[PDB]
Order: structure tokens, then C-alpha cells, then sequence
């Protein structure tokens, strides 16, 4: 297929990305020096993951290399729920462009659609361990995005975990300015979101699948739980067609139409994740695949559950 997808901005967006949230920042600068020499463009970023002024350090010395040029890259990022008052969208932007070295992003999410309490805390917890809630909505935050459009900090704006309910509030919104580009979301054989998928592709929304591989190195994951790269069925696929299954999980998304992201700082998975252009998964391979669901849902917690915001109490 072809390697970059068309968004609503006229903008084409690597299909494959390289993923950051825990990448140490002691091994991301070389970690993303690495994927920029074997061919990836597209960087996944949070200012939540406390490493993007080391990101930026890869991504300044391969334009100063002269190995990319930056317009050659896609570079995206996310507003983190500390932030959504309309007066601190951005002061939070500029700052994750400061610490990137850069001086606008392809794309800016809004990460979470629940706004918690301004401060220094990213998870400010009540004395009984529920999230502290602010009083924003997700309309007000979605107005503050688009003002970084007409002031050129960004070229393309969207949403990251949103259910098809909090799409739909923001399709409807009254004077809309700029649709959502891309909403990004959990999705991989024991979550196939096929609802969730169908919808935003019908509104032309992007989707872009996050923990791909079933995130194994994810802070809370106990011994007993499922693994995908262990997964007998899977092995079984990718044997077949001499991939690894971690090959046979990235190229499932990719033909669904969508947007991947593997997270890797070990350089020859790096690598190995990037060979996934020369096969195909057939249709009979797709359908198996999919049959694999489970919702099983590796990102959420607990303390968020009740703000009023929470996006998986609803089916999609
Ligand atoms: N918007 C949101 O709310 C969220 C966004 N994301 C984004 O999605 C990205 C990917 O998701 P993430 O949860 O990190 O996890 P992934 O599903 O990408 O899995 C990452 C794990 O897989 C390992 N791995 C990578 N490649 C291979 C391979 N070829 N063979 C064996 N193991 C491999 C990595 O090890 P190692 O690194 O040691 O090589 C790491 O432990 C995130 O980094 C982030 O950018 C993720 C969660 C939420
Ligand atoms: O958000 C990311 O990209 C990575 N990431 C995901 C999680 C799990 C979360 N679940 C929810 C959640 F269910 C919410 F409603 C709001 C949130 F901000 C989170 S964050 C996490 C926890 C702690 C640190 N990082 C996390």
C-alpha cells in the first residue's frame, strides 16, 4: 500500500510511527536516531512522558546531519488533562514545542477527554484516591485547539480516546471551525474496536491504533495476563508467512486503513517493526485475526472512573 495516509488538512501522515511513552530518557535520543536512519518520519509524543526535550535532541541532530529535512517529518503530540482551561491550551503547546525544538507540530491531540485540576500534579487524587475533576468541557478545550491552527503553532489538531458519543459533541459543536483530523486509540487483536473504527473512517477521521502489541511493558501488567506476542494462534499466522508475530501485529492495523505506532527503544526491533511493507495478511488471515477479541482493555484507571468524562462506560 502506500506509506502515508491523506488527512482533512490535505496533510499525508506516515502510517507507521515509532511510539515514546516509556522510553527512558536516557536511551529515546538514541532510539530516535536510529528509526529516523532506517526509514521512520513519524514520531508519537506526549508532554506526559517526560522525555520529549530528549526526543527533541534526535530529531535536531538528523536535521542538522542532513539525513531528513523537516518537512519530511510528522511530528504529533498531546495536551495533557491538567491543561484543558481554554487560557492554558497554549501555554502547554508552546512549551512541548520548546522542549521538541521545533517551531510548529503536524498534529496536536487532545489527550484525554477528561479535564482535571490545574497544577503541578498530572493526577491530582481527592484524599480518597478519586481524580480531581476541573470544570471544563470538551467543547472549550476544542475551541482553544483551533485557535493553534490560525496562530500557526500547529498544522493539523485531534482527539485521543474519545468514545463515539464525545465525537459526535464535537461534529455538532456550534461554529466549528476544524474537524478532528485523527483520533488515536487503544486497538489490537484482544481489542478490535470495530464500531469505534467504522464510525470515525464514516466522518473521514483517521484512526491511529495505539498499543499494538498490547503494550507488555505497561507499569500495571501482572504475570497472568494475556500476552499477543505469546499468543500460540498469532505465532502460528506470522509463521506462515516467515514474519515475527510483532510483524503480523503491526501489518493487522495497517490494512484496516490504519495509522500504527510500536513503541520500541531497542534498536533491532526498531528496525524489525519497520519491514513490514513487503507482505500482506489475507483476507481469510484479517477475518481470524479479528475473531481474537476479547475487550480486553490494557489503558485505563481506575481513579478516573467517576469523571463525568470517562470514555468506556459507553459500548464505543
Ligand atoms: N493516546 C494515548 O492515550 C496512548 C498512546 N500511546 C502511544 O502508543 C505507543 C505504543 O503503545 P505502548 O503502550 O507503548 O506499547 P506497544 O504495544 O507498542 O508495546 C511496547 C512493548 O513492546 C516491546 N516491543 C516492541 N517491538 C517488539 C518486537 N519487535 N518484539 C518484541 N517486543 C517488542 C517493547 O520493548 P522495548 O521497548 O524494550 O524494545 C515494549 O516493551 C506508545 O509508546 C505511545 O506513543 C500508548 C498508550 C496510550
Ligand atoms: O496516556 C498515555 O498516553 C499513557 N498512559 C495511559 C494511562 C492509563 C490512563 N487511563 C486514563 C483514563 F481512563 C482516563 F479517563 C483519563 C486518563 F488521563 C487516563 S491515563 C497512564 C497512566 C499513567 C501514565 N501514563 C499513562
Amino acid at each position: 500500500m502506500a506509506s502515508r495516509i491523506l488527512l482533512n488538512n490535505g496533510a499525508k501522515m506516515p502510517i507507521l510511527g515509532l511510539g515514546t511513552w516509556k522510553s527512558p530518557p536516557g536511551q529515546v535520543t538514541e532510539a530516535v536516531k536510529v528509526a529516523i536512519d532506517v526509514g521512520y518520519r513519524h514520531i508519537d509524543c506526549a508532554h506526559v512522558y517526560q522525555n520529549e526535550n530528549e526526543v527533541g535532541v534526535a530529531i535536531q541532530e538528523k536535521l542538522r546531519e542532513q539525513v531528513v529535512k523537516r518537512e519530511e517529518l510528522f511530528i504529533v503530540s498531546k495536551l495533557w488533562c491538567t491543561y484543558h482551561e481554554k487560557g492554558l491550551v497554549k501555554g502547554a503547546c508552546q512549551k512541548t514545542l520548546s522542549d521538541l525544538k521545533l517551531d510548529y507540530l503536524d498534529l496536536y491531540l487532545i489527550h484525554w477527554p477528561t479535564g482535571f485540576k490545574p497544577g503541578k500534579e498530572f493526577f491530582p487524587l481527592d484524599e480518597s484516591g478519586n481524580v480531581v475533576p476541573s470544570d471544563t468541557n470538551i467543547l472549550d478545550t476544542w475551541a482553544a485547539m483551533e485557535e493553534l491552527v490560525d496562530e500557526g503553532l500547529v498544522k493539523a489538531i485531534g482527539i485521543s480516546n474519545f468514545n463515539h458519543l464525545q465525537v459526535e459533541m464535537i461534529l455538532n459543536k456550534p461554529g466549528l471551525k476544524y474537524k478532528p483530523a485523527v483520533n488515536q486509540i487503544e486497538c489490537h487483536p484482544y481489542l478490535t474496536q470495530e464500531k469505534l473504527i467504522q464510525y470515525c473512517q464514516s466522518k473521514g477521521i483517521v484512526v491511529t491504533a495505539y498499543s499494538p502489541l498490547g503494550s507488555p511493558d505497561r507499569p500495571w501488567a501482572k504475570p497472568e495476563d494475556p500476552s499477543l506476542l505469546e499468543d500460540p494462534r498469532i505465532k502460528a499466522i506470522a509463521a506462515k508467512h516467515n514474519k515475527t508475530t510483532a510483524q503480523v501485529l503491526i501489518r493487522f492495523p495497517m490494512q484496516r486503513n490504519l495509522v500504527v505506532i510500536p513503541k520500541s527503544v531497542t534498536p533491532e526491533r526498531i528496525a524489525e517493526n519497520f519491514k513490514v511493507f513487503d507482505f500482506e495478511l489475507s483476507s481469510q488471515d484479517m477475518t481470524t485475526l479479528l475473531s481474537y477479541n476479547r475487550n480486553w482493555r490494557v489503558c485505563a484507571l481506575l481513579s478516573c472512573t467517576s469523571h463525568k468524562d470517562y470514555p468506556f462506560h459507553e459500548e464505543f
